[PDB]
């Protein structure tokens, strides 16, 4: 199985696989079942930003999601990546819907990560505050989509702009990312991206991940609905 | 008084104001008595780095010291720096010496600080590989100085280029840094130095801080020594 | 006197002194008479955002302003500035109004300078605060509470004032150049927002570089646009 | 045929094919005969350090080359690249030898490239790994455990060989304009050493920009610094 270490922006509570009973940004270490929830108030219709932090000092993966209006949420856990990661991964935001369905659509994306030693480095940076029609630094996987609206599409949405239930979908950076370095004395990784999920379901379904993989990772098979691109099962 | 957030390299056990038995590494919060600590063994004549983090996400301020053979040391402290630091600051480093001595040479420094919302932001940063003899945007404090060789002596070399005891010095940033904001979502800060202690005494004293203080911070009067430029007594 | 490098955004044509017969962007050293310029068609009530950018390798300063719907205006002038400018400097940003007005509204400014063989300087303000400990604010800019910057003089129901003047400048001076540096350059971006109810709009925006103890001169309202004493 | 756009550090004069009668770094658009060419003294063992800058604005291609004790040489040809490279590129260093030789061995390469209207592209290596998973190597190229890339081949008692090409690209392609942009713009930075206890050294190291499927043309050790199928 792929190895996943994943921010989730979760809007459906699974409470039978472990969901808190309530939509919630979540930690994933090689689990859909977060090892750190905390409450989230999903804002139909409005942009979003999610910041997401780490270093191999304070060994804390921290996140926070926030509205214009001021709302925020934030969940932080203790977790030391070197023990989870391979030394090479690639980065990427995935996404789902199920029996009940919602926009999952990124308008911008960047990434930091670096490694330290003596001095003021390797580094890579990438952002991406308008996506292309054919982007070719992304690799796409699933239903996932660029438009000439800027946007992408993490998820199936009709011509008529209307979201569609089961349905997944990914974007990884095309480059593989050395995340740690032994020799390395710092390795930090940085990620914002802002999002646009909207939904004139019940409730909207499922949610969006920033995730970081070994980088040959494919989407599992039936990973729609609750497993949101990330697993193949919900252990 | 002043308020003082600090990284300490304290050269100098001084058991009696609760110094551990040992050289260290510490995070100092309004007091010279670190709230953590960590064993550091100083490499007497070799070029050493420290990294120094934060972000308000988290809330741990973490710090690592690292020498060109590998060895390092690391500090960690949870800490919500809006409920200690005033929102404007400058932010800087100090080093004395005392009854012993060392030679306390920056050869770089760099900061960095960020206040981000609902977007992949207001932002500092400024990186000196090479110090000037004129440095118009440090404010040197005490016996700081530059040099034509590139460095910045915190505290007093002789001409025979020894070090002096009973010394004190600082240099801060030229602009106060907007160190925190209410509407920010993510407020960090991140710092590296590099430093060559050196000393022929019976023990090197007393060490290198980088700190952050209110926009007005002078150097408390008798605080060479065991103080390190930042209190006016061991309380 | 000051010693000034500066890119205008010059909205009101003053013909008198050089100026083109159209609103224009132009490079400024040493006079407000242009050294280069370039038709700018000033969107009144629009968003535009000007970028700088020079380096000594190709001693070419470069200045485009645009508009969302793409118009541009672009202006590059060979210079050394190492040759113009003092080792140290502090860079800013001017605006004036004379018998015409507008808004002379900064919404963003950010600044990046290096010195390479690195030395670096970077700020960014995409939002301003009330009292903006790092600007050093001169005649009548203000910083608001609506997150921007307002170069000249604004009347309590919103409208601009003539015969206006007003600076920001960045706290801490600048290291521009250094002998030993193989390569020192420097970039600009601002964001602004001009409004004008007048006849014509007047007199404009520039982005400067100046000695480190730069003042506005005395009487450069108008078309001096807070940068010069005179139109020599 | 592949489309390239480089500058060349060219340690060995081929007067044959359009070199000056010295070591010199050019600027190539499109052929190996540089548009523009500055004399160069390459320092035998020391390391030297290549920033090269371009910008949309300004349409200014400029490179600069210098030691540490501070000698320098630097070029500029003015050329808008929009109308020269496909709209993704990738970018990469190359270095060949011939029938003179040297060690090609670069300590460090930076890259970012910048579309604003902002989308960006930043690397760094400081230290190269020998599993360098985002670097496409090409030819002799190869990285070690001394954290250097050495472009082409050497030795195992470390000396450089001749007749040797190699290239290294990074992995992800590059979008180097877009219509939409009001600036694009890129800088590359790296660091080499050029070592040859030859009669004379030879042939040199460029960065280059390149079509994203570009591979080493046939034939191109020598004087054709592995960018061209020919000396045209
Ligand atoms: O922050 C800055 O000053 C530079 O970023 C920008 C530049 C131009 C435009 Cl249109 C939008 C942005 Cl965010
Ligand atoms: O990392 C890079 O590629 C750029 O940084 C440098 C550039 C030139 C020199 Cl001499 C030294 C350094 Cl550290
Ligand atoms: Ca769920
Ligand atoms: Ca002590
Ligand atoms: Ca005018
Ligand atoms: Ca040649
Ligand atoms: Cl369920
Ligand atoms: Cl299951
Ligand atoms: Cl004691
Ligand atoms: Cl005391
Ligand atoms: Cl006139
Ligand atoms: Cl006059
Ligand atoms: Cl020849
Ligand atoms: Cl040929
Ligand atoms: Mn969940
Ligand atoms: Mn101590
Ligand atoms: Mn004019
Ligand atoms: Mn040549």
């Amino acid at each position: 199985a792929d190895t996943i270490v994943a921010v989730e922006l979760d809007t459906y509570p699974n409470t039978d696989i472990g969901d808190p009973s309530y939509p919630h940004i979540g930690i994933d270490i090689k689990s859909v079942r977060s090892k750190k929830t905390a409450k989230w108030n999903m804002q139909n219709g409005k942009v979003g930003t999610a910041h997401i932090i780490y270093n191999s000092v304070g060994k804390r993966l921290s996140a926070v999601v926030s509205y214009p209006n001021g709302d925020s949420a934030t969940v932080s856990y203790d977790v030391d990546l070197d023990n989870v990661l391979p030394e090479w991964v690639r980065v990427g935001l995935s996404a789902s819907t199920g029996l009940y369905k919602e926009t999952n659509t990124i308008l911008s994306w960047s990434f930091t990560s670096k490694l330290k030693s003596n001095s003021t480095t390797n580094a890579l940076h990438f952002v991406f505050n308008q996506f292309s029609k054919d982007q070719k630094d992304l690799i796409l996987q699933g239903d996932a989509t660029t438009g000439t609206d800027g946007n992408l599409e993490l998820t199936r949405v009709s011509s008529n702009g209307s979201p569609q239930g089961s349905s997944v979908g990914r974007a990884l950076f095309y480059a593989p990312v050395h995340i740690w370095e032994s020799s390395a004395v710092v390795a930090s990784f940085d990620a914002t991206f802002t999002f646009l999920i909207k939904s004139s379901d019940s409730h909207p379904a499922d949610g969006i991940a920033f995730f970081i993989s070994n980088i040959d990772s494919s989407i599992p098979s039936g990973s729609t609905g609750r497993l949101l691109g990330l697993f193949p099962d919900a252990n």
